[PDB]
């Protein structure tokens, strides 16, 4: 009956609300107040909602869903019928939910000490370590003891865990988790898609890679650098390589036109946390977009708590599935980085509010990569020096200063590309078998050279396990959504600037305050997980392809720029 799938997923609607909340609930007290108390009511809280899945899960499947004619409904239910972890025996669901918290954990308490010195976490210690020497061996003691106390000790859980949560997707009807992450997206030709868009990337990451190359020569020494091949994974200011901002001193393409210290400047200022986020959030009101509740200024938690009660530090963004109470938890740093990050997490409670009237099914982003990309539009804006300017983070003209500007934001959004492409190709060759435990470090690394161009400083031996040292890998959250997100981050710029009535170079473009923009972002927002994501990419875009072009337009002066530089020094792109 019609009516009999409809009264189901008002139910599954109603009691979702009250469980998921109070799972968020949980979760949002362990990770804000980590004692063995609130890390008690979490487990429990645990089997709840597992409790309420199969439940609901199991009901769902007893529609024959072909049958239905409304297709909100068919939508709705046919999403109700994956139970995820659910599906697992009790015996298994306990030891994958005990693996995930097991990995978690590790990964957040991994030190690495000087003997008989001090011991650093990875925020800020290391991370600052990494974005702020320039001596190899210093570089190189971070970058390898990183990942010989975090990645190591994540290797005697991953095999286990890569056993259960394919079996949970076998148990829901994928092959292997790979294939159920990649089904979040409803798009078949995902993977070949996806990799159309990485070769669009090539000629940018190339020149990019290959300039970079010769600074590091410039600077590391002959002997460190080979100009024909990889660039060693340290030497880039960040610890996975994944973003290349931190060495912008090493790489500016014109030292003669000099930029203010954006770090030093907000310091400077006394920027908090908060007003970080507060210029997040006016933005987002700028642009006609909701403003976030009274709620989340009371309740986030928006740096490292200092009552000495101990948090789990990685930025996020919390839905609790009320309608009503979103929140961020992000141990805010004062600089640049971090007043992106918080835009990137503000993107996220700016969508939860978008959608937060739909069914709790379909309360999701139109597909990850969404998600992770709204924010990321308005920090585009942000970034701008004529923004910075306003912000007094910046002094301001000239084709230095933009070419130096490019290159600021290649390092940031061009480096990334590989990085964000390679993760989930390793995990969903792990997924499917076709990498063992036997050869995790090895695979990896061949995708480091592959994509990135990168090698390791120092050989790796068996008992590394260097994915593991990424925090993703042990909280088992999938990437792809993020190399998605940089592509389509710049359709939707364009797009935006377009409604805004910009002219001129893409990369000028500053939408803040402009309310044509805010709307198209707003009716995308809106539709939440209800319509294929095709339709949210044309409300925003006028079609409905993820494109390259955006991208490159944006980088074009760059490119060329690039080219000419590569081109007198004669570099050869890639990596023979
Ligand atoms: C197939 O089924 C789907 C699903 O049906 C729904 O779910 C199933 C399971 C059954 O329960 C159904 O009975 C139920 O209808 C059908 O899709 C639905 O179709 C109707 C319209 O035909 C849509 O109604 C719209 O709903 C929005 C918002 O809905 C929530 O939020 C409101 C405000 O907060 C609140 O008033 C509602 O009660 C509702 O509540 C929420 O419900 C969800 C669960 O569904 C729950 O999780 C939430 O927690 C809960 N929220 C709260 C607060 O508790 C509503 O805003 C819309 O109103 C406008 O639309 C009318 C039509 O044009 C118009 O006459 C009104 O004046 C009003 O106008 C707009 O108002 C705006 C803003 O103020 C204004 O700017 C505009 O100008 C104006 N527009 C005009 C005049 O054009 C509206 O009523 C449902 O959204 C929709 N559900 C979804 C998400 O798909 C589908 O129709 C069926 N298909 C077929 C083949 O028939
Ligand atoms: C710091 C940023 N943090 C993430 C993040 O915000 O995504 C955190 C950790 C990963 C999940 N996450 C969240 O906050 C989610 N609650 C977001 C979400 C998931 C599903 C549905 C809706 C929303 C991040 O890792 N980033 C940011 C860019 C690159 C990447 C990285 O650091 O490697
Ligand atoms: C932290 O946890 C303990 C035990 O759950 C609790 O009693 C205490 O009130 C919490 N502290 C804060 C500040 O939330
Ligand atoms: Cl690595
Ligand atoms: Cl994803
Ligand atoms: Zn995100």
């Amino acid at each position: 009956d019609e009516a009999e799938a409809s009264k189901f997923v008002e139910e599954y609607d109603r009691t979702s609300q009250v469980v998921w909340n109070e799972y968020a609930g949980a979760n949002w007290n362990y990770n804000t107040n980590i004692t063995t108390e609130t890390s008690k009511i979490l487990l429990q809280k645990n089997m709840q909602i597992a409790q309420h899945t199969l439940k609901y899960g199991t009901q769902a499947r007893k529609f024959d869903v072909n049958q239905l004619q409304n297709t909100t409904i068919k939508r709705i239910i046919k999403k109700v019928q994956d139970l995820e972890r659910a599906a697992l025996p009790a015996q298994e669901l306990e030891e994958y939910n005990k693996i995930l918290l097991d990995m978690e954990t590790t990964y957040s308490v991994a030190t690495v000490c000087h003997p008989q010195g001090s011991c650093l976490q990875l925020e800020p210690d290391l991370t600052n370590v990494m974005a702020t020497s320039r001596k190899y061996e210093d570089l190189l003691w971070a970058w390898e003891g990183w990942r010989d106390k975090a990645g190591r000790a994540i290797l005697q859980f991953y095999p286990k865990y890569v056993e259960l949560i394919n079996q949970a997707a076998r148990l829901n009807g994928y092959v292997d988790a790979g294939d159920s992450w990649r089904s979040m997206y409803e798009t078949p030709s995902l993977e070949q898609d996806l990799e159309r868009l990485f070769q669009e990337l090539q000629p940018l990451y190339l020149n990019l890679h290959a300039y970079v190359r010769r600074a590091l020569h410039r600077h590391y020494g002959a002997q460190h650098i080979n100009l024909e091949g990889p660039i060693p994974a340290h030497l880039l200011g960040n610890m996975w390589a994944q973003t290349w901002s931190n060495i912008y001193d090493l790489v500016v393409p014109f030292p003669s036109a000099p930029s203010m210290d954006t770090t030093e400047a907000m310091l400077k200022q006394g920027w908090t946390p908060r007003r970080m986020f507060k210029e997040a959030d006016d933005f987002f009101t700028s642009l006609g977009l909701l403003p976030v509740p009274p709620e989340f200024w009371q309740k986030s938690m928006l740096e490292k708590p200092t009552d000495g009660r101990e948090v789990v530090c990685h930025a996020s963004a919390w839905d609790f599935y009320n309608g009503k109470d979103f929140r961020i938890k992000q141990c805010t740093t004062v600089n640049l980085e971090d007043l992106v990050v918080a835009h990137h997490e503000m993107g996220h409670i700016q969508y939860f509010m978008q959608y937060k009237d739909l069914p709790v099914a379909l309360r999701e982003g139109a597909n990850p990569g969404f998600h992770e990309a709204i924010g990321d539009v308005l920090a585009l804006s942000v970034s701008t020096p004529k923004h910075l300017h306003s912000l007094n983070l910046l002094s301001s003209g000239s084709d230095e200063h933009d070419i130096n500007f490019l290159m600021k934001m290649a390092l940031d959004k061009i480096a990334f590309i590989p990085f964000s492409y390679l993760v989930d190709q390793w995990r969903w060759r792990v997924f499917d078998g076709s990498i063992t435990k036997e050869n995790y470090n090895q695979e990896w690394w061949s995708l480091r050279l592959k994509y990135q161009g990168l090698c390791p400083p120092v050989p790796r031996t068996q008992g590394d396990f260097d994915p593991g040292a990424k925090f993703h890998i042990p909280s088992s959250v999938p990437y792809i959504r993020y190399f998605v997100s940089f592509i389509i981050q710049f359709q939707f710029h364009e797009a935006l600037c377009q409604a805004a009535g910009h002219t001129g170079p893409l990369h000028k473009c500053d939408i803040y305050q402009s309310k044509e923009a805010g709307q198209r972002l707003a009716t995308a927002m809106k539709l939440g997980f209800s319509r294929p994501w095709p339709e949210a990419m044309q409300l925003i875009t006028g079609q409905p392809q993820m494109s390259a072009s955006a991208m490159l337009s944006y980088f074009k002066p760059l490119l060329d720029w690039l080219r000419t530089e590569n081109e007198l020094h004669g570099e050869k792109l890639g990596w023979p």
